[PDB]
């Protein structure tokens, strides 16, 4: 599932992410489309053996399980194969134990590097109104 930008951010909306731990709402928008191109089936592979899963690339060496990462830690206590749904709830759910968990949204690359510095309410600009 490809999902739309305002389309995203209602979603992300209802899931409670916006001003989660400080971060507007913009800001996991702009992640998810560096991240994965608003695609709920966007799969990753990593050198140290781990794989980024889903919409907003959830790692499996510390965060969800994929049977398949050695030092597998599931911090969010989930299979990886659930962060593949087109449903956003299980990557939502992880993704605010990730940020309330240590390094903020630095835990996602293209945020960091292409969102962070930016004007990221720009993001959610027109999909209310």
């Amino acid at each position: 599932k490809v999902f739309g930008r305002c389309e995203l951010a209602a979603a992300m909306k209802r899931h409670g992410l916006d001003n989660y731990r400080g971060y507007s709402l913009g800001n996991w928008v702009c992640a998810a489309k560096f991240e994965s191109n608003f695609n709920t089936q966007a799969t990753n592979r990593n050198t140290d053996g781990s794989t980024d899963y889903g919409i907003l690339q959830i790692n499996s060496r510390w965060w969800c399980n994929d049977g398949r990462t050695p030092g597998s830690r599931n911090l969010c206590n989930i299979p990886c194969s659930a962060l593949l749904s087109s449903d956003i709830t299980a990557s939502v759910n992880c993704a605010k134990k990730i940020v309330s968990d240590g390094n903020g949204m630095n835990a996602w690359v293209a945020w960091r590097n292409r969102c962070k510095g930016t004007d990221v309410q720009a993001w959610i600009r027109g999909c209310r109104l």
